[PDB]
Parts: C-alpha cells; structure tokens; sequence
C-alpha cells in the first residue's frame, strides 16, 4: 500500500541525515545523536493494518531500534513492535508473549515521565511493547500482522486509545550512530 506519512523528528542532538526516498523507501545516517525517530507509514493508524517492509540496510553502531511505531490519544499511548535492535534490547514490565509472523515476541509495558510527546511539550505517558525474543533477519520481505499484537495486548489489559495518530515503520536511535535503509508498504 502507498504510504502517506513521513516521520522525521529529532531532539536536535548530533547528526541525523534522513532521506525521504521514492515510494515507501527511506534512509537514515546518524551520528552522535540524542533521541530521534524517522520512518514512513500512515497518517492514521489502524489496529487491522498489516505492515510490510524490507530493511535493505540495518547497521546500528549502538542503541537503535527497527520497529513499528505509533501513537493513540484518549488515552495517550506510544506503542512499539520491535523486530531488531542494536546493542540494547528494549525491555520493561513483562506481561507475556505473542507469536506472530514467524517470531515470538515478549510483551512489556513501560512509562515515560516528563518526556516529549506527539502533541509537543512534555508529559507522562505509557508505552506498549512487543519485542522479538531474537533479532529478525533483515534484507528480506517482512510482515507485521499488527492485529495479533493488538489482540494479545488486549488480553493483558493493554488497551489502546480511541483516537489513532500516525503509524510508521521506523528507525529510532538514542545517543548512537549508524545507518538504515527501509522500504515500507
């Protein structure tokens, strides 16, 4: 499907060279950054969407995530479906696991305090995570059947908001360097 949203946010630290390529393709070169999130997807997320992607390049030199990323409002929730990472595997409060698209993911919840949110400014919000137990190989056509995650989360009392914001396959980094090239559809 044609992506219609381009996500390019940085807290201003270091170098983040994000390129908005043709179609659903994008690339990022980053160096000694603070926190940043880049990716392509849809302006309005959906719990029934099936995300396809191919990371032709996934080379983080430190903390970085290759992950589905999105937000909902009412309540304000940031969610993730992490397929690969760099030197640090994200974790939090363990809830359970979910099997989807050939992999097994751990379900976690965390909370951010006085952190930047989608609406700008700072606030406290909850984060929902699905983190693969082992890194998913890249360079191949991968699929993320989001409904499986949404349903698994629901079974653990992890309900998303009623107002859906953007939903994208992104590259997120934190005080690191690296490169990535991803195509989303």
């Amino acid at each position: 499907a044609s992506t219609d949203y381009w996500q390019n946010w940085t807290d201003g630290g270091g170098i983040v060279n994000a390129v908005n390529g043709s179609g659903g393709n994008y690339s990022v070169n980053w160096s000694n950054t603070g926190n940043f999130v880049v990716g392509k997807g849809w302006t309005t997320g959906s719990p029934f969407r099936t995300i396809n992607y191919n990371a032709g390049v996934w080379a983080p030199n430190g903390n970085g995530y290759l992950t589905l990323f999105g937000w909902t409002r009412s309540p304000l929730i940031e969610y993730y479906v992490v397929d690969s990472w760099g030197t640090y595997r994200p974790t939090g409060t363990y809830k359970g696991t979910v099997k989807s698209d050939g992999g097994t993911y751990d379900i976690y919840t965390t909370t951010r305090y006085n952190a930047p949110s989608i609406d700008g400014d700072r606030t406290t919000f909850t984060q929902y995570w699905s983190v693969r137990q082992s890194k998913r190989p890249t360079g191949s056509n991968a699929t993320i059947t989001f409904t499986n995650h949404v349903n698994a989360w629901k079974s653990h009392g992890m309900n998303l908001g009623s107002n859906w914001a953007y939903q994208v396959m992104a590259t997120e980094g934190y005080q690191s360097s690296g490169s990535s090239n991803v195509t989303v559809w």
